[PDB]
């Protein structure tokens, strides 16, 4: 059958080495008891043998008010913060934030996979009981499960290989000084790996962390990319017949409208696909600078403004509204980020992280129509209603017939002169 | 079993006399044959007595362009008309329209239920075919089948008893000169009526005609009076604790306000009902005077405005869109008749009779709004949402909180200075 090989054989630390830190690892009953201390940084238990492709099972157990975690795939490097440990850890978390089981890139990218991610895998560990943990490895999936709800899944190709360790974090109050996390019957699989995989029915919904690339979770699913990070194929000036010659920036895979007036339109000019979508999920990842004035527009027409300005659509408004003049100006704030601009207002507490990259959502489905901002629904409406119609009447496109009522326009995203980043533009069409 | 009398018996036309126009009725392979003229009046082929309680039943034929019709309950007074056959008649029509089966008060009020009122009874008439009609006139309650498809079902009490009659329409141009209509198989039960009378499972909608009144059907169906047509009971000034002394009068089953300077809610002001509704079908007759402006509220809240004007709630507008100058103050004719007032303009074309009382409806549904007029949908919404919410912020309602949102409000006639007429104010209460 699964030929399992222990990491540590219930007697002695054979097979590891202590890394960073300087915290104890005592075995107690069979199990690796890693005890907190003070005055020392994190400390990791390391595997002498680096691991690729794997199956990990563990059982664990931690003090509540103190925090740990298992390590995959993880390295020390001389040339790096003079060896700190850093690389993929499945997070073991008591607090009442319960994230455990989540990714968490030690002193690196930091969160990838927090729970919010997956809200039911919340309820997976047991506090102040042993849990047990499953670790699949397997090419750039990483997937985790705690007492068989799955909790994390990431698609990443930053570290194929490394060793496995065993985190005792850094105290930082008097009040917990042996409180201790136990790992016991750490076992990997390391041999047939693909025959005793778990099922993609019984996994974590996927987070792609290669940016500007379709996972084969994302290709099954039904998705691709509108703009495949390095060239500007799929994309033409809405005024133009080719890709702007000036003003749009494709560099480190990301998507940059260029920084000048911050007049609309008028430097590159916007870009749209050079395609027409009908029902689809676009997916959109958004970086702004202070005071910075961009947007997703959907049902556009390229060919209604041959003047001056932004092409006609609906936007998806992106702003920094603590900056820009705009975000005061329209009605009751439907010039504010998330917004249907100049119609529907985003709600005035939104999951905005101006300092980092914002996924857009915009669903369209025949006639309804939604706006989410980092997995949060913004907006809600249906065009082709009595509602829309008067709504439109009263706004900046109360003079384009049937306006936001057609099935099918062009996805573009647009330059209003100040710099603004992207990445990620992918699309789910719908039947 | 049943007992049935042939009204025609097949050879001959006794039983018959023919009333007003000289057209022509001969008997052809056991068929009345009714010839189209020129320069006649409409003709009659009246029954020489009188039916009040009966199931009638008959087998028509006609030839397209051409209008027929069956008398019920009808008179020929000399004092009236100078002896003018007027009363119920059951349409024979062969035109797109469709209303065969439909009720027609002949020489008096004119349609009381075109096939507007059951939309899916246009279907039944066959075209250069034969037709089979059942009338039951029991009480105040006459319904009609054509080929076993439920027409019309109207409650009045104006004939109790009258003949029966076969019409030949007068022509306007030459080529109807020959065109005929055919009724053969006429016979009719006036003994146990009761006994074979068609269940309410079966019949069309009814239409109440006898102003002020709540029928058998709907009282069972959940209907009640707002006005009793009578009295001031149920009503009061919107600032007032009693029903204004001034500007509206109550005569001949008709609630006017009266005619002043046009000014709004100026004169003896708006009149609310003295309850609060929540989810209703709500129905009213309105007739307007030339330049007339009035309206029906719903989520009226009567102590908000405490100045001058209106009380505040959604409005049915009311209007003579041809003369007053509101009706081009809107945005795209959102303060023409039938429409949410400065929210949701009515369509161009809807079926309204200036001459003429019209029926608004009003459906309240939780969120979901709809307005009718003469039994066509013109508008529909649903309040608290985006949408909504957004619209409202555009509108004359921008600066009251919640505006339409809540559940409950007091339904509203307006005192716009002019002359409207009412009656028919009716309420069903839904779950
Ligand atoms: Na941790
Ligand atoms: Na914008
Ligand atoms: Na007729
Ligand atoms: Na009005």
């Amino acid at each position: 059958g699964q030929t399992w090989e222990p990491l540590f054989n219930g007697k002695n630390l054979k097979g590891w080495k202590k890394l960073n830190g300087k915290a104890e690892y005592k075995i107690v009953d069979g199990a690796i008891v890693g005890i907190s201390k003070m005055g020392t940084p994190n400390t990791f238990l390391a595997t002498t043998k680096n691991y690729g492709d794997f199956i990990l099972e563990f059982d664990f157990k931690i003090d509540d008010g103190l925090n740990s975690g298992v390590q995959l795939r993880s390295e020390s490097k001389k040339d790096y913060q003079n060896g700190r440990v850093h690389g993929y850890q499945f997070e073991i978390d008591p607090s009442k934030r319960a994230w455990s089981g989540g990714i968490y890139d030690e002193a690196r990218r930091n969160w990838l996979y927090p729970l919010t991610l997956n809200p039911a895998a919340k309820t997976a560990f047991k506090n102040n009981a042993w849990n047990k943990a499953r670790i699949e490895a397997i090419g750039n999936s990483i997937r985790t499960w705690i007492n068989g709800v799955p909790c994390a899944n990431i698609w990443d190709d930053m570290t194929p290989s490394g060793f496995i360790a065993l985190q005792v974090h850094a105290i930082g109050n008097a009040s917990e000084e042996g409180k201790t996390v136990s790992w016991k019957d750490i076992r990997i699989c390391t041999t047939d790996v693909e025959r005793y995989q778990t099922p993609e029915t019984e996994e974590a919904p996927e987070r792609n962390m290669i940016a500007n690339t379709i996972s084969p979770r994302e290709a099954k699913e039904g998705w691709a990319l509108l703009w495949d990070g390095k060239t500007n194929n799929g994309w033409r000036g809405a005024k133009l017949n080719a890709f702007p010659e000036k003003g749009w920036k494709m560099e480190d895979g990301i998507l940059k409208v260029m920084k000048s007036g911050g007049a609309e339109s008028a430097n590159g000019g916007d870009i749209v696909t050079t395609r027409k979508y009908k029902n689809f999920i676009l997916t959109v990842d958004f970086k702004i600078t202070e005071g910075a004035n961009s947007g997703v527009k959907y049902f556009v027409n390229p060919d209604l403004n041959k003047g001056e300005g932004s092409a006609i659509g609906c936007e998806f408004q992106i702003l920094d509204d603590d900056k820009h003049p705009d975000a005061k100006l329209g009605v009751k704030g439907n010039r504010k980020l998330g917004s249907l601009y100049d119609l529907i207002p985003a709600p005035e507490k939104k999951p905005f992280n101006k300092k980092d990259f914002n996924t857009a959502t915009i669903i369209v489905q025949d006639n309804h129509v939604e706006h989410w901002l980092n997995g949060v629904k913004l907006i809600e409406y249906t065009r082709n209603t009595d509602m829309w119609n008067a709504l439109v009447a009263y706004s900046k496109y109360k003079n384009w017939p049937n306006f936001g009522n057609s099935a099918e326009g062009n996805i573009l995203l647009q330059d209003h002169g100040d710099e603004v980043w992207f990445k990620n533009v992918k699309i789910k069409e719908l039947k």
